[PDB]
């Protein structure tokens, strides 16, 4: 049995992220689209990081990057998640994204934001 349940609401890309975060955790999500985000977006993910924490978790590639440093930049005190070395490699399962990630490498990712 177990479950993990996250409280930060969780910063991802796309529809897919949001999916194999949801296999893995009981977690809210909310969707960028890509680094091009309206202030509309941004104030939701400000207003999640007040009440609950935001944890960002994008692709380990430049694009995923890009979204990273744009939330980074606009949301002051955002965490972030990254997959474990083994996971985020190209050659190693299905490839570096999020959306392709075991539910215990989404869980170690996550676990790892947290000191203890």
């Amino acid at each position: 049995g177990g479950s993990m349940k996250i409280k930060e609401v969780i910063v991802v890309e796309g529809k897919d992220d949001t999916a194999a975060i949801r296999r893995a955790v009981d977690a809210d999500t909310i969707e960028t689209n890509g680094a091009a985000v309206g202030a509309e977006v941004i104030e939701r993910i400000k207003l999640a990081k007040e009440r609950r924490g935001v944890i960002i978790f994008t692709d380990p590639d430049f694009p995923g990057e890009k979204i990273r440093r744009t939330i980074a930049e606009q949301v002051p005190g955002c965490k972030h998640a990254f997959l474990p070395r083994e996971a985020a490699k190209a050659r190693s399962g299905k490839g570096i994204g999020v959306e392709h990630a075991s539910p215990d490498d989404i869980r170690q990712a996550l676990a790892n934001v947290y000191e203890e």
